[PDB]
């Protein structure tokens, strides 16, 4: 199965899923950086303005609903949500599965008021599942219907003319329509996390970063490519970028000239061009242009680690292989 995704400003990719009977629809990010499923709850206080602006699941209108009520809290690098657990049938592009998910009752304004999506479908391993809840992908696998134990991500580049798909996720394989060349696989450091060994990061012609090795989390639920505050400070220093509050900028007229940035993964260099990491919204020397690379310190056990988000996946079609515990990259078509 494949789910069509919508691209919002190159920072938010989400698709649709139905929960309950009749199906209550929700926009959700398919996140390889987490393992739980959650959507805003009708029990969410309207004092949380974010709940006023999103679709809310109402168990009272679902005949297939299954109570549980176990409380849980989901911690993301840029925000937290609280709620309780519930069970119901979830429709994911053709596949129907009974799933345990979280009904969020606490959705902080910053950042959720800025989310185009309603919730999250975690594609991570159960090992990282808060509350030891069986992940939706594991449950789908249990049905023995997927042609293969893998799922793929295609994140397109933004577009001013809704007619071009913003992206697509395939359950059970990869769509040859959106990649060329052959996949180059990299074995997972450890099962339980979509993290791999990164052999080095280079800026221009000189591997000035991640020498001796480092970690790379391949996060489909993250907007950018991130590294420890230390690493980025060094990286951004080379690009001549000014550190702001939440991002790093560069004078727009300088964006096009910025050097290539490479990532040494599984014995192949994955190179990004300025056009790939800079939000070139102007050429003016009187305007600032944001970089699609940020500083973000991920805490243990997962961190310290670099994170390969949408900035990376836009260029490289990504396949996640549960069967062989490996990640695959290929030039996105
Ligand atoms: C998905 C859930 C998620 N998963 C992971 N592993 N990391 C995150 N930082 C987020 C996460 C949380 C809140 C967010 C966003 C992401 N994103 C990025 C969406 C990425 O889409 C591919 C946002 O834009 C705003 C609204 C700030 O709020
Ligand atoms: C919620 O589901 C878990 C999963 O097995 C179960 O152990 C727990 O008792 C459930 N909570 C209740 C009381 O419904």
């Amino acid at each position: 199965s494949s789910v069509i995704l919508t691209n919002y400003m190159d920072t938010q990719y989400y698709g649709e899923i139905g929960i309950g009977t009749p199906p209550q629809t929700f926009k959700v990010v398919f996140d390889t950086g987490s393992s739980n499923v959650w959507v805003p709850s009708s029990k969410c206080s309207r004092l949380y303005t974010a709940c006023v602006y999103h679709k809310l699941f109402d168990a009272s209108d679902s005949s297939s609903y299954k109570h549980n009520g176990t409380e849980l809290t989901l911690r993301y690098s840029t925000g937290t949500v609280s709620g309780f657990l519930s069970q119901d049938i979830i429709t994911v592009g053709g596949i129907t599965v009974t799933q345990m998910f979280g009904e969020v009752t606490e959705m902080p304004a910053l950042p959720f008021m800025l989310a185009e999506f309603d919730g999250v479908v975690g594609m991570g391993f159960i090992e990282q599942a808060i509350g030891r809840v069986t992940p939706i992908f594991d449950n789908i696998i249990s049905q023995g219907v997927l042609k293969e134990d893998v799922f793929s991500f295609y994140y397109n580049r933004d577009s001013e003319n809704s007619q071009s798909l913003g992206g697509q996720i395939v359950l059970g394989g990869s769509d040859p329509q959106h990649y060329e060349g052959n996949f180059h696989y990299i074995n997972l450091i450890k099962t339980g996390v979509w993290q791999i060994q990164m052999k080095g990061v280079s800026v221009g012609s000189s591997t000035l970063l991640c020498e001796d090795g480092c970690l790379a989390l391949v996060d489909t639920g993250a907007s950018y490519i991130s590294g420890s505050t230390s690493s980025i400070e060094k990286l951004m220093e080379a690009l001549g970028a000014k550190k702001r509050l939440f991002d790093y900028v560069v004078k727009c007229n300088e964006g096009p000239t910025l050097p290539d940035i490479s990532f040494h993964l599984g014995g192949k260099e994955y190179t990004l061009t300025s056009a790939d990491y800079v939000f070139q919204e102007s050429y003016s020397s009187k305007k600032l242009c944001t970089l699609a690379i940020h500083a973000m310190d991920i805490p243990p056990p997962t961190g310290p680690t670099w994170a390969l988000g949408a900035t990376f996946i836009r260029k490289f079609y990504t396949e996640f292989d549960r069967r062989n515990n490996r990640i695959g990259f290929a030039l996105a078509r």
